[PDB]
């Protein structure tokens, strides 16, 4: 199967010790974003994936070009921006909040934020199993939600990660933005969390907000955080349970988790085994700065699970 | 408020790897001090303070003080020493016993052992509404002790950190010396914990001690390690509990719990409120090498307060 | 005496090991920012600087102020903007280019190009017995434009580093801009290179460029990288030979130099004697990375010269 | 007391961050191997010890010389072989499994496997009170298996840890090997775990192991893994438990235990205090990266103690 | 123009300090081997390319393909071998010869060597324009030599690096068989140096050495270390200078001058500026740890050539 | 041949960063101190060696001893003072003076410095060919001076390094005692360079202080500086020139030179080859930290000049 995502990808410096940024002096560089992220936990599983996305004429567009290639991502349908720089982003960790990340970021004007409806390509998108995006890249530019428009439009199946951040938009935004694609778009997959079902539906309650999603979801992840993931499907209900390991950087496994269910379903993986897995590749990554770089195929996830 | 401390600053050199420093290969350097880190406590809780302390004429004395000047303290009543040099530390993490530092002092014929009465202003101590110091400033020589003694005689209110280190005196000495501080002059503020206690009193239990101590003190902050701290004050006992988070290294928690307490009195908190928020910034402090270097503001802990 | 600039300071990013950033991993933090380096470097040879700058509320505004204040410039008169984000860069070092670096930035709306004539306090300035400024000041924004004019219509005497990068500004505005400034304003100093005279008066001959300089500038400093800098005054000129050094970092080196040689001129050295002095600064400054970290005080130049 | 050991020592390379090797990019090197570790743990007690191994004519060869004489380890029974590599490997941490390690080997045809009866010297092996080794050096070779039978014949007291590694040979191969090796050679001392006693007797309960493992060794010691470990000695049992720490590298740990259990045996220490001392040895291992760098002396063991 | 190399990968572990690696305790971690080098080299300057190659079922071998696969190199040739693991050497740095390197193996039957016949398919031999081997491919095994052949004997235009390793086999076999393999093939390219051309022919004058070359090669590439190199064709020679730069590590340089120069003439370049540029590539090479992490595009080595 | 030392073995902190200590973060263990690093230059040419030196009862104590004992050094008439640190120090590399370091003493009442006549065993020291100390020795105080004082009135060969530290004791104090000792004692090598003799001789003219000093010494090394060394014997002169290589830290070199030189002697060398040969263990040094780390053999001198 193949996963065609439409975002921004990030360059990453994060923080080669925990506290606040104006005490930190060393910082350690990886490429990330949501959909970056996203197809590479897409193909670790063995499908295939593309991204659409626009970097910059600069060093950190053409790391993430090497990176994403190297990982066997299709990259063909990326656009180099002359005029713009590739986005990025730091990551202060473990401060004031232990086990937790903060992301601070420079991508405003980024080459990044300049997709457009125009970088969509119908041909292109046609030839996706599914086609998939975020709350991130509808809020970092007009162009690159139109562009989400477009591939959704184009797209016979759609998958969403709500991935909301608040310091892309106002929460009052975020709600009515994601309700309007809601509206406009019936989704395969939605993958969120109650975080954001609070933001969206007003409700915090994992059952409920899914009651309320299910009619423009077919199949509901909903992330717990460190307790696990819950899928709605069917009318069934079924909690993964996350696993105590230690903590150096949550960043990245909410995408480890969401691309990892969406590549195992189209394995043909039962829904509750393939979510069962995604908790595998998203407790493997939080135990290391990089929101990439432990990914497990999966052969690791299922060695992980014979010795826990 | 203005708080003024007296005491020996000292570099200090925190091993990159624990374990027996005979096989450490790599120090990563800090400014700390038990006065200093009291003093960056209590400004980042929106409160001024000063330090009276006595530096070499060397690159370790310059750090220190350019260190503590952009934190914000009043560092013109500090000295510089014409020949002794910079007192300095090594701290050796985890080893032998988990979770545990060790400091291994060279601080012998410091700089900081220098500081006299004769550097204690008499106008400037006026100025404060508190003046600190600890069981180390009396410890280090006959000349800081009388420091002490003068700022003591000339302060209207006074706090006191017990912080006995056995490696600088017996237990006997302690015992006499801070005995004797404490029968010649009244504390606002008596800081100490267990250990100190059964040193000082004989006594290793918390209201014990703590009635013993209030023949000395008004407010004690009696602290338990990884379990939190108990303030004693009137008639009442209050306990707030420690969190559990990943331990770098624990020194310089104990001032950090000490100095954000002090100065939240100041800021007009109740003393069970100053005692949480101080927990707060003790907890993170464990979670670092540096004494100083994630001392959270006020609004950092609330942010710690909510996310917790 | 003492020296008040206006500019921008900067989060400096630079990578741990020469060649393509997309294959550097890590990144060191330094502050830096042309009037920030100049600040520093009058300080060091025992004068009194200010700098009038914007930063944002953020870890990285925080990090400049500590910085700033720690090295004892005056931060009293910096604004904290409550929007925009501080401005950082990024540092490629020996290639394509060996010896030389490259500055990419992230700086584009940024807090620091929120500075205006409102941030200018009049008084303030007319304490100053230099008013400086760069090229780099007049190109970030309109209002950064405009808060020099401001600055200079108020300032006893003034001083200016033609400081071009074409990465924010073309030639064509960059000579145009630069020279509006000079003809409205007279100046006792003039920092500039044979590059700058090049785009500015066409004039790559720096004994030419200098006659064509020396109706808006009293004392002009021609620097000409590796190799020195020469100072015309009095209708005579002086060269001072640059020394061979292995280099780190170039970045930062100019700054040295003019920050220097300003300081010394006020502390009464000869006009000869003070470039010499301030060769030796800039000679240092390559050797490192960090654009402030090893600037010397003038007894440290003097052991240099001594043993050199 | 002497322990002299067979085996071959290596030379780690240990992942500097968790994760697959092909995202690592640095490996932090160490001096290892199983005898060797015995070898540092029983002299780190108080005992005397030697090693019989080959090494490489290379720096890793030099470089295990030079750390083993260090230690004070009599290494002038070690030989130098001018044709064969020093073997190595590198160790994969928490990956694809938290908490546990992975060791990758390149040892294939190294000078360590070319161990032979003719490196053991009938007189040398006699001065011992017992000789030791393992079923990593019964794997490695033919010739080094040979060693071990030679040495054991001429040993009046044996000692064996199963070290069973399923990339050196079949469980089949191990479990007839060993119970070869046990048939032939009555032990004093038999280290051991329920991994390894499942291999060799296809029995995981402790009691019934050691009760079957009783035939041919003396003193039995059945590891448990984190959980700690069992004594088996005169019809009698005592279990000593391990203990909860943060878990860097558990590899070494099995020989930190049973090195510093078989010296204290030879100290004259009681068997359960034995037990519970090599216990705090195997805690403290698991907390670095490096199998000896972290072993603790006898009064090292006590202060632990002593706090926990 | 299509590149074709045969040859083995190889994981680089790269001494973070100089000195002998008995006292080297980090390792920094590259892909490299000759001919992938030269792959990478050769897609820098805008041409197309692929290597026939085996590596370990391990992660050193999917470190070399993600690699590789990264930078643009068609990896569908690679093959993984069942059993043997990924050929890997270690790097010492400036001992005991400052500004050289020392390359430390492990590859004796790794999975690189095992490459044969049966992994050269004709028809894709037959679509290069170039087919590329080294003298390290014919010494590691007669499979591997086996393999050029066979390469060599399809292709019509053929290269060869003869990169003589004395750690790999005797002066007298690489003599002999590289002196066969040109009396049996005929190439276009011969890449080589004064210290392989006194090996081979006994001859370490440049001139006379491409003489005696000139009847089995058409285009002499004859490399002279830090002086540069000469290039020998149509009766004509061309003498093309090196550049003083700081020494980092010149492992992988001359393989940056190879693959740079062969992809330029097919760019259509004169084989002078060919050279010129292929210079520029070497010489970033020697400044970094790393044999492909600063290989020049041909706009950054036109960057160079214009201020230099 | 045996030397035996008498000095203070010290444990170095080397800067990991150029510039004056207040803005360098990060320390790099070695073991050092002038006796220790002749004693290791002495074995490496193949005699044997002890050292008389007293160290603390603490972990940097037992390092130098592990360290000590693991290069071949005979460590067992080394004495552990139970009530003082072993001394340290730091080094501050390249600033103010490019290619110069700078060491940062906390050696005061160090165990070293107790080094007493009490610790030096008549009948160890008569067992020496030579026995080597230095001017350090004289300083660090009176009674590891006295030690001297019964070593060398013991001894039948004597080895004087002058190794003046003016921060330990004044030119006209140090010009004193060893005039004193010069007197005292007749040396078969003093090993000395222009600096020392400035202050000793009021000469810096390598000839006339090689005249003043034979009236003490048999044969005298005369260092220059980077520039090389001269030897001074049987009314033969011989300068042996420097090389030039990349410096990263000065420290030790001298001792490199002196042990080496020293060692070579026993061997039989000709006085010429033992000072060219000395010069390369110099030149090796000066490019890393440590003053031991890369201190070559006899054979890795050769290979050096067998390419150099
Ligand atoms: N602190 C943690 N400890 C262990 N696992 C965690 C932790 N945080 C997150 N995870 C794992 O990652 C998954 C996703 O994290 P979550 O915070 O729910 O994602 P998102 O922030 O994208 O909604 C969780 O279901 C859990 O399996
Ligand atoms: N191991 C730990 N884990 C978590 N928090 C800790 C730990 N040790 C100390 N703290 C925090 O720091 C505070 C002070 O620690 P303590 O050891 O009592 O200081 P002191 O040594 O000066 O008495 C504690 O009350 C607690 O909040
Ligand atoms: N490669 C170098 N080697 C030694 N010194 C240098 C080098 N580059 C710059 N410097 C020193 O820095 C000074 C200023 O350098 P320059 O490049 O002219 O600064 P700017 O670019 O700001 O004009 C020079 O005059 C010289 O003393
Ligand atoms: N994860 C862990 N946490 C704490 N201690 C451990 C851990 N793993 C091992 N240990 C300690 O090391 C000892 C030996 O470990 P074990 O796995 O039994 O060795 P082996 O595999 O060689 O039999 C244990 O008994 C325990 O004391
Ligand atoms: N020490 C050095 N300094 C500068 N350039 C170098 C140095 N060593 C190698 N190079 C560059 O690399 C090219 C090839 O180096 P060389 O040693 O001839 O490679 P090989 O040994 O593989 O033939 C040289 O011609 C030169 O341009
Ligand atoms: N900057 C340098 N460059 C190259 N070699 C050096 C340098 N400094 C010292 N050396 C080498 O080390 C030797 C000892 O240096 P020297 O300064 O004479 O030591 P000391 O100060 O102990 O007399 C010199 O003779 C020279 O061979
Ligand atoms: O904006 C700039 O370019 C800048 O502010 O100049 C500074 C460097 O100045 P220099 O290149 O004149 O030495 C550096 O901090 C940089 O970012
Ligand atoms: O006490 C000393 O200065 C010392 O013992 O000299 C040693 C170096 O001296 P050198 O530079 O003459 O070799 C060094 O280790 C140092 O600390
Ligand atoms: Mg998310
Ligand atoms: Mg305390
Ligand atoms: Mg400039
Ligand atoms: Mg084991």
């Amino acid at each position: 199967a193949k996963l065609i995502t439409l975002g921004e990808i990030l360059i990453e410096f994060n923080a080669l010790s925990p506290g606040p940024l104006r005490h930190v002096s060393y910082f350690e560089k990886h490429v990330a974003g949501s959909e970056a992220n996203y197809c590479v936990a897409f193909i670790k599983q063995g499908n295939e994936c593309g991204i659409i996305a626009k970097v910059g004429d600069d060093e950190f567009g053409y790391n993430a070009i090497e990176w994403l290639r190297g990982q066997g991502v299709d990259v063909s349908h990326m656009k180099i921006d002359p005029s713009a720089p590739t986005g990025i982003f730091f990551i202060q960790r473990h401060y004031p909040v232990p086990l937790k990340s903060e992301s601070i970021y420079y991508r405003k004007g980024s080459a990044g934020s300049k997709l457009s409806p125009e970088d969509v390509d119908e041909e292109y998108v046609k030839s996706a199993d599914l086609v998939h995006s975020s709350g991130i890249t509808l809020a970092i530019s007009s162009t690159a939600k139109e562009a989400v428009y477009k591939a959704f439009e184009i797209a016979s199946n759609r998958s969403f990660d709500t991935n909301i951040r608040l310091k892309l938009w106002s929460a009052e935004e975020a709600k009515r933005e994601i309700l309007k694609l809601l509206s406009k778009f019936h989704l395969k997959f939605l993958i969120t969390d109650t975080d954001d079902s609070k933001i969206i539906l007003g409700e915090s309650d994992p059952d409920k907000a899914a009651k309320a999603f299910s009619d423009y979801a077919e199949i509901i992840v909903m992330k717990l955080g460190p307790k696990g993931a819950i899928v709605y499907y069917d009318g069934k209900k079924y909690y993964s349970s996350g696993y105590q390991v230690p903590v150096e950087d949550v960043t990245g496994a909410g995408d480890a988790l969401g691309g990892t269910f969406l590549s195992l379903y189209y394995k043909g993986f039962e829904m509750e085994k393939a979510l069962d897995y995604a908790i595998v590749a998203s407790t493997l990554n939080v135990m290391i700065r990089g929101d990439q770089e432990n990914l497990p195929t999966t052969k690791d996830i299922e060695t992980f699970l014979r010795e826990m």
